């Protein structure tokens, strides 16, 4: 058997063949003999006497794996690495090496004499692999000592004490030219991130420094460089906490921006239709130190440098600078917002630029913008859309043209819904001619997907150009069952052409649709039993758009559907399948989408979906929020199916249940997977999305979500969890100025309560105990955002609990003190709507506060004024500008409403008409209208007065309201994010005041309200 491949690697005139004996050879070893002393003393002979290096390691491997199963062997290679003659040493160091290799559990026997060999041989003078393999063998030992069920203080130490001379050998290997050891040295360095501190001493800030000193030196080559780059990005996915105590971010956003600088092959960038380059590499170290680090330390630098690189005469340097705003928004979109008044103008300025790679790079920022910040960008689609149909008409590089057309789509996909209108049609009549022009399938499917993003803006818009688009749009979408010679990009044309199809029956509803369902509806179909994972995916979502559309009338094809995603559901994800993953998130949302939309027919595959999502949650690589995200999209299902309407439940702990038993098991079925996915929960995004889930649940429906029959076992303990998120004591936290992610989870573990407050009125008072103090105590944080964030809290838990509220008074002073003192406007505008609520909800004397608070009202409402004067150019500001004209209008409101007679109406009547349209925060108008209605009741001398102002009011509040209920007819399906809060009126009984109000203020002033057309339409 084996013993002969053995004699061939001994023997053979070919070394290839003595070599690959040897391979095979090893893999033999496992699967006895007396003589097996034979077979070891000719393999140690032949690995110290071969010529050639190879063979003597082939050897070496395999008395290795003989090594696993001999009391001489570990002492006599510890007394060769020793030996004067420096390649017995060396091959010595690799038979250790390849032990170590073999995770033989007796090895961590000898963790001292490894510890004490390497010191030495680390630093070998004549053999610099042998300093390579001596620091590759650490890797092992390091290892070996975090084994101890008590780490071995002397072995950290000593471990510790060796980490510069690995510095010194990579610096060895660098100089020598050594690329293949300067590599295994980076590994070395990278399996030091993941050590206990001490094992690695104080040292890794400076193996960070050190990696940012080669990644700018051009001198050294560009795969080193990469190493080096690479480091760095692996430092901030593992020691971050470092990163920050040296405060290096900064200076590793510097470098990278340094290395993106340097040029690169202008015309690949302007051609190539398709990561290890230092230029690449040094774009995903910014946009993973966006990520990871607060804004302050990656953001802030890269704008204050976008001045002088943007207008750099270098147009590698005005591409870096435009490329790393591009990477920086996924990471940190509030503060990329933020610097809206900067960016922007840069991005239209690089479009403009004369270089190709100039305009590419703002194209591609702008891509990036629109895809975090929707809506945001597309407002200024005045400046943009000439720019980027100039672009596309004379493009010369395929590649500007496609990243032209995908800005363009993603602009028109958010314009607002008036705005589309004046460009539909010259914008219909261009892309349908760029899609007969442009015959490549990469430019096509750009092309059909901002025809599209047309649809979706345009709604019932859309209407005259259906069934032309369809007509031509069906053409990509024939044989959609043949895969076998088609081009990954064909199949990507035919895909997207279904679920651009699909939205243009979102915004054209049912009856616009009917002429192609049936075959649109069987063609998707093909698309879902097909083996292209892209084209399943693009069936998926053309049926949930149709789901949207049709409601309970698709309910004949669940029988049909379901089986066929169950099946997408459960495939084997791996080498990670990225495209079975993108179809399972696509079938997961389609499945969600049906269960909404069929009701009583979704009922015999509920536990089913809930088994086969859950069987995703417990063992799917990449689809665990998803999959929990839609077995709550089940339950909501199931609550409306029972005719349990949105935010129409009990308010209170229930004593049972207001649900039936069916309902309630479901229920408390995702209620336990829930609860499961956040206790001990290390990644923050799943418990990001657990708790926008419960939240978002506990508003529709109510404490029913979180618990019944008095039992509070899982309220107990999501407030635990949540509460430790908030002192960032949680396992998600535990692997100063926060990064978003970090905001996030900060947001939405504060938003469980302010949910629960809501929930239970009164009864919340026990549970909020624990968390009121910790609330406070962020609302003083010297953290901006956190401030802003915990304030906004306090102040809809307030809103929660109402004339409930047995704190009023404690969190009426705390928030009078945020009101006074706090230096950011945005914080005293956020007090300000919490200060009036509390005041509204008080029942004890607030005489004594009434004057203080007033005052600083007033100075909140002279600086917003004064910002107001310079904002034609800053909408970040304007929103902040403007939300504190309502806070603060509402605040004053409510408080004359509390104490009229506490509040001298001479000069506060004129101050808040000055404020008044609003154009934001519509739901401060509340207040403002009750306030109208009752001193014009008194007959109130000082409104009395305001007649024209206040009907003047009114008639743009009643344009808005009909501008928004006609804003509503057309939309496209399923966009009801902002409906709350384009509101003009909290209630209808408001309303219907108002209108009265109106009536006789047209008998007085002699017809005032006529006069007006839009008031003239309400009052008859």
């Amino acid at each position: 058997a084996l013993p002969a491949l053995i004699h061939i690697l001994q023997n053979s005139s070919n070394d290839g063949i003595k070599q690959l004996a040897g391979v095979e050879a090893r893999k033999q070893v496992s699967k006895d003999a007396a003589t097996q002393t034979s077979v070891k003393q000719s393999l140690l002979n032949s690995a110290f006497n071969e010529g050639k290096d190879a063979v003597r390691h082939a050897n070496a491997r395999v008395i290795a794996s003989i090594g696993s199963e001999w009391p001489e062997l570990i002492p006599n290679l510890l007394q060769a690495a020793c030996d004067s003659n420096p390649k017995i040493r060396e091959t010595a160091i690799f038979i250790i090496l390849s032990l170590l290799e073999s995770f033989n559990a007796n090895l961590a026997l000898h963790i001292d004499d490894f510890l004490n060999l390497f010191a030495q041989t680390i630093n070998d003078s004549a053999s610099l692999e042998t300093r390579s393999l001596s620091a590759q063998a650490l890797s092992y030992v390091s290892s070996l000592i975090e084994e101890e069920g008590e780490i071995n203080p002397q072995y950290a130490a000593k471990f510790a004490s060796l980490i510069p001379s690995v510095v010194q050998v990579l610096d060895a290997t660098i100089r020598e030219g050594d690329t293949t050891n300067t590599k295994l040295i980076f590994n070395c360095l990278n399996d030091f991130l993941l050590l206990d501190s001490q094992l690695t001493g104080n040292t890794i800030a400076d193996l960070v420094k050190l990696a940012l000193q080669i990644a700018v030196n051009s001198d050294v080559d560009e795969d080193i460089r990469v190493f080096a780059v690479q480091f760095v990005t692996s430092a901030l996915v593992y020691r971050k906490s470092k990163i920050n105590q040296a405060k290096l971010g900064p200076e590793i956003t510097l470098a990278a921006l340094k290395v993106a600088s340097e040029e690169i092959d202008v015309e690949d960038e302007l051609t190539n239709e398709d990561e290890n380059t230092p230029a690449l590499t040094a774009l995903r170290l910014i946009s993973n130190a966006s990520g990871e680090l607060s804004p302050s330390q990656v953001g802030v630098p890269i704008i204050e440098h976008l001045p002088t690189m943007l207008s750099s005469s270098n147009p590698f340097e005005r591409r870096s600078i435009l490329l790393a705003i591009s990477v920086l928004v996924t990471g940190s979109p509030d503060y990329t917002l933020s610097q809206f008044d900067k960016i922007i103008p840069a991005t239209v300025t690089g479009l403009k630029d004369s270089e190709a790679v100039v305009q590419l790079a703002a194209l591609k920022c702008i891509v990036q913008l629109s895809t975090n910040l929707q809506d945001e960008v597309a407002r200024y689609h005045e400046q943009y859309l000439p720019l980027v149909i100039d672009i596309i008409d004379s493009a010369k590089h395929v590649v500007i043209y496609k990243y032209a057309t995908l800005a363009l789509d993603g602009l028109l996909e958010f314009i607002a819904h008036n705005d589309i209108i004046k460009y539909l049609d010259p914008l219909m009549n261009k892309l349908f001619q760029m899609l007969e022009t442009q015959q490549s399938p990469k430019l096509r499917a750009a092309i059909v997907s901002a025809i599209g993003s047309c649809a979706f803006a345009a709604g019932s818009g859309f209407v005259p150009y259906f069934k032309t688009s369809v007509q031509y749009l069906q053409q990509f979408i024939q044989n959609v069952s043949q895969i076998e010679g088609l081009s990954e990009d064909d199949i990507e044309l035919k895909a997207l052409t279904f679920e651009n199809i699909s939205t243009m029956g979102r915004a054209v509803k049912s009856a616009a649709f009917a002429e192609y369902a049936e075959p649109l509806v069987n063609a998707a179909y093909e698309a879902i039993k097909t083996d292209s994972a892209r084209l399943r995916e693009s069936g998926y979502a053309f049926i949930a758009n149709m789901a949207k559309v049709y409601g309970k009338d698709f309910a004949p094809f669940l029988q049909t559907i379901i089986p066929e995603i169950f099946k997408t559901l459960e495939q084997e994800e791996y080498t990670v399948n990225t495209g079975i993953a993108y179809e399972k998130e696509v079938a997961a949302a389609a499945l969600s989408e049906l269960a909404i939309a069929s009701k009583e027919h979704f009922l015999e595959y509920v536990e089913p979906s809930l088994k086969v999502l859950a069987e995703q949650v417990n063992e799917s690589y990449g689809l665990k929020e998803t999959a929990l995200h839609s077995m709550w999209a089940i339950v909501k299902a199931v609550l409306l199916t029972a005719n349990l309407k949105e935010g129409e439940y009990p308010k209170g702990v229930p004593s049972g249940s207001y649900v039936d038993a069916s309902a309630l098991a479901v229920i408390q079925t995702v209620r336990e997977v829930s609860l499961n996915n956040v206790i001990e929960e290390v990644e923050t995004s799943m418990v990001i999305s657990v708790f926008q889930d419960l939240s978002e649940m506990l508003r529709l429906f109510g404490p029913i979500i979180i618990m019944d029959n008095g039992d509070s076992t899982h309220l107990d303990q999501l407030c635990r969890e949540a509460l430790s998120v908030l002192k960032g004591e949680h396992a998600c936290q535990t692997i100063l100025d926060a990064s978003e992610t970090e905001a996030t989870l900060l947001d939405v573990a504060l938003d469980i309560y302010v949910a629960l407050s809501t929930n239970l009125v009164g009864g919340f008072a026990q549970v909020f105990t624990t968390a009121k103090p910790v609330i406070l105590q962020l609302c003083q944080s010297k953290s901006k955002n956190k401030r802003s964030f915990a304030v906004g809290a306090l102040s809809e838990i307030a809103l929660g609990m109402r004339d409930e509220n047995p704190f009023i008074q404690e969190l009426l002073e705390a928030l009078i003190i945020s009101l006074t003192n706090d230096k950011s406007l945005e914080v005293r505008c956020n007090a300000s709507y919490g200060v009036g609520l509390l005041i509204e909800y008080s029942s004890f004397d607030v005489s004594a506060i009434y004057s203080p608070v007033l005052k600083s009202l007033y100075e909140i409402l002279s600086v917003a004024d004064e910002k107001n004067l310079a904002t034609e150019d800053d909408e970040a500001t304007k929103e902040i500008v403007d939300r504190t004209f309502s806070n603060v209008c509402g605040c004053v409101a409510r408080m004359i409403l509390k104490h009229q007679n506490l509040v001298p109406l001479e000069h506060t009547i004129p101050a808040l008409l000055s404020h008044l349209p609003f154009n934001t925060a519509f739901e401060e108008y509340d207040p403002i209208f009750k306030l109208f209605l009752k001193l014009f009741q008194e007959q109130n001398s000082t409104i009395i007065n305001e007649a024209p102002k206040v009907i003047a009011i009114f008639a743009t509040v009643f344009e808005k309201e009909s501008e928004r209920i006609e804003l509503e007819t057309n939309s496209t399906l399923g966009r009801e994010e902002n409906l709350e809060k384009r509101k003009q009126f909290q209630s209808e009984e408001i309303k219907q005041q108002v209108i009265e109000l109106l009536k006789h203020l047209n008998q007085q002033f002699n017809g005032a309200v006529a006069q007006n057309p839009v008031l003239a339409q309400v009052i008859a």
